[PDB]
């Protein structure tokens, strides 16, 4: 558990640096995040220290696994360990597809969807934006831990299905390219998504996929469906769903 058991290959991001990592003992490749505590109270550590133990609990296909923590009173970094998604991040994705004209397949927005649920139905038993959804080798899509384009109209006043209305949003902005609200300011933002009207994803995409996005997207939080109901829909089949 020290920081020279693994080699560091490169950085993937700059919370602080991201890096892609190669354990020495078996060569598995990992990434890790540094994050500087040096100029942290006694206070803020203390909250980041039982912040990472529930991190560590959470073990889920869906979701991205924590694996280590690293502390190096040296450079007062810490360090967490998790599991390397080759595939990148959605917000990508979402970027690939602007530029190259390509909207994605239905079959992918079905993945995200299918994933994404089940691994809101982890958090809500417990007790979201296309840069912190990522992507495996597999197929498989992991959740993991400025204009707010999926602020739900209740989240802007006063709930899961809260969690609900961002997972439309997301969905929409897979299929359409850009989210189903846009503005230059929040103030028009948030006129827009009192109205609740958007425009129908790309005719490409089937209408059952359309109407369960927009059913996420209703004003009233008691009109969207739960994780029960939206695994229910006939869209989401097996091969939708993770596969090691
Ligand atoms: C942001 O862009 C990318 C991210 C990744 C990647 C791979 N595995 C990961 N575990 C992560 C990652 C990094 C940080 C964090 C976080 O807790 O803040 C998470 C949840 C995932 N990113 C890989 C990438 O390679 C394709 C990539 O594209 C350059
Ligand atoms: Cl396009
Ligand atoms: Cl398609
Ligand atoms: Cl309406
Ligand atoms: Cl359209």
């Amino acid at each position: 558990s020290r920081a020279e058991d693994y080699e560091v290959l490169y950085t993937i991001g700059t919370y602080g640096r991201c890096q892609k990592i190669r354990r020495k003992s078996d060569g598995k490749i990992l990434v890790w995040k540094e994050l500087d505590y040096g100029s942290m109270t006694e206070a803020e550590k203390q909250m980041l220290v039982s912040e990472v133990n529930l991190l560590r609990e959470l073990k889920h296909p869906n979701i991205v696994r924590y694996y280590d923590r690293i502390i190096d009173r040296t450079n007062t970094t810490l360090y967490i360990v998790m599991e390397y998604c080759e595939g990148g991040d959605l917000a990508s994705v979402i970027t690939k597809g602007t530029k190259e004209r390509q909207y994605l397949d239905e079959e992918f927005v079905l993945r995200v969807m299918t994933q994404l649920t089940l691994a809101l139905k982890e958090c809500h038993r417990r007790s979201l934006k296309p840069a912190n959804v990522f992507l495996d080798g597999k197929q498989n899509v992991k959740l993991g831990d400025g204009t707010p384009y999926y602020m739900s109209p209740e989240q802007m006043n006063r709930n899961e299905k809260s969690d609900i209305w961002s997972l439309g949003c997301l969905l929409y902005e897979l299929c359409a390219l850009m989210p189903p609200f846009t503005a230059f300011s929040q103030k028009e933002l948030a006129g827009k998504i009192r109205e609740g009207k958007f425009r129908r994803i790309p005719y490409r995409y089937s209408d059952e996929l359309n109407e369960i996005i927009t059913r996420m997207l209703n004003l009233k939080d008691y009109h969207r469906p739960s994780v029960e109901e939206i695994l229910e829909n006939p869209l989401i089949l097996e091969h939708h769903h993770h596969h090691h």
